[PDB]
């Protein structure tokens, strides 16, 4: 149906086609570049930046902010927080804010939405009308696990640090090196790592089981919860778990897997005093009906976003979007 | 009205006559012993033990399991369960189990009680009749705070370190050394703990600031989060500044601190499909009615429990007590 290009944890890739590798680097380097090369075929041209800070000890590096270029606009996603810089006084904006579950999500009418969780992931949608058409660190979209290796020069070369470096956008950056063991490094976290990272084994993710494999994804539970030692692995940790939850909950199953001493969230944090409409949804609601959503309009469009979810009562249903309540009705 | 000894953290020690001090070690350590010597009042003996096992790298320790011993009866507390262990088939067990909020609150009939938060720390309260008869860890209860360092022979010695040793159960123990700076042992986790421990220094605790000197709880975080490095800091962080948040409460007037950032709790999981009784209160509910207690019976003993607490509803409004609901009413 939809290709899905995942950016999690420290250099954990996965390309559109569904080749998976790992690459850590300092730099600014571009997801996804629409009209690769001169060749502008009468589209707007988008592009998708991030930007990478080493954090820990050993050596790895993590996401920390994303900058999103088209039609002139530019949008920066720093500190949890949207802040538009490139602003145009023509033509109209083409990108709105959502705030659904935990993620960040922001949808653009050409045909491509981001899943921000606002500490280190985003996922990446592309509209199947994009097919063989964009270059970047998610490959080419053309259905083909073997060819995602193209070095910004139509040559593909099977050095995955090779193809990493030759992606970074400023000349003046330190060239991407090798990385080491964290677990290795530092051998008195392997234990903890491993009984955390235990739960994707468990009997919890039964179904998930039977069709993603897990082994990837406790290699990388692994090596984030031996690598986050800079100070909050927790959050690593649920990371790296809501990584594959968000896999799993893509395929159209959903598993509840959160625990008040796993992971835990604050629902009860956005109830007013005296009221309780505030719910914990692992599956995410279908279609709900806000200020600018009527109840006759249901968008069923993106599925397998998790977090806290309000529930309505009849009187008043209408969600007023923009401070956290039910209303009777807004214009 | 009622002194309280603390034992919170990394060896972190505050007496009855409100003397503190800090102390490690890898050995059994009473806390509080009834009947020094040979003197028998006409009065039970109770004995408080606790078990300390090394937490981490540098060489700090923690409670991991308490021993409670009296009347012949033997009371583990281990991985957030009670398992009895010494039984006796005569007179009447003088102990009962409750769980109001985050604690493990268990009472006995001669007059002493304990707080436990199933993690690391534990609260001890003891009545006034016992003032003057009472040695142990937690000092002898005579109001006085530069006589508390009795060790185990009527002699006061001004070292702390040979005061916490003279204390040992088993004599072949290994006798405790002095030990070293976690934030100079690991600098990199200075600037992380500095940050995460501002909390004590912000605005939140503007009430708690004029009425409990704020210096050593701040020390004690920074310390914890300095030595908390071998797996799960989120933790010792969120015991670090909830041993405050209790002396704080203690006082009397409550200040609600937490975050669904900074250590959230997950009250929606105790609620039922389709329904919503349970809710955080940060000074916790004066009196409730349960099985055991009904409406006209209000013990309002014990203050400053934070956690979820129940509202049930005006329709069976009697708290069932052992499955965690709301009913009609109970035999
Ligand atoms: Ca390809
Ligand atoms: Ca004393």
């Amino acid at each position: 149906c939809l290709a899905t290009c995942a950016v999690y944890g420290d250099g954990h890739y996965l390309t559109f086609d569904g080749q998976s590798y790992s690459f850590n680097g300092d730099c600014e380097y571009t997801l996804v570049q629409n009209h690769c090369g001169g060749k502008d075929s009468t589209q707007d041209s988008f592009r998708v930046v991030t930007e990478n800070v080493p954090c820990g000890t050993t050596g790895t590096t993590c996401s920390k902010a994303i900058k999103i270029f088209l039609g002139g606009f530019e949008l920066k996603l720093s500190h949890g927080k949207v802040e538009v810089i490139g602003t145009d006084e023509s033509q109209e904006v083409p990108y709105t804010i959502r705030q659904m579950g935990i993620y960040l999500v922001v949808d653009t009418d050409i045909g491509l939405v981001l899943l921000w969780d606002k500490k280190t992931s985003i996922f990446i949608n592309l509209s199947p009308e994009f097919k063989g058409r964009v270059c970047g660190l998610c490959g080419n979209f053309d259905d083909i696990a073997v060819n995602d290796f193209a070095t910004r020069s139509r040559s593909v070369v099977g050095d995955v640090l090779e193809f990493g470096n030759s992606w970074k956008l400023s000349p003046s950056c330190p060239d991407a090196l090798a990385p080491k063991d964290p677990c290795t490094a530092n051998p008195f976290r392997k234990s903890w790592a491993q009984k955390q990272c235990s739960i994707l084994h468990g009997p919890t993710f039964a179904a998930c089981h039977a069709h993603v494999e897990p082994a990837r994804y406790y290699e990388a539970c692994v090596n984030d919860a031996c690598a986050c030692d800079s100070g909050g692995d927790c959050e690593c940790f649920c990371t790296a778990v809501a990584a594959y939850a968000q896999a799993c909950h893509e395929v159209g199953l959903c598993v509840s897997w959160r625990t008040p001493s796993i992971c835990p969230l604050f629902c009860d944090y956005y109830n007013p005093e005296g009221q309780c409409e505030w719910h914990y949804q692992p599956c995410g609601v279908p279609c709900l009906r806000t200020c600018r959503n009527p109840r006759g309009d249901c968008l069923r469009d993106v599925r397998g976003l998790e977090g806290c979810y309000p529930k309505c009562p009849p009187e008043a249903p209408i969600f007023d979007e923009d401070k956290m309540q039910c209303v009777a009705t807004c214009p």
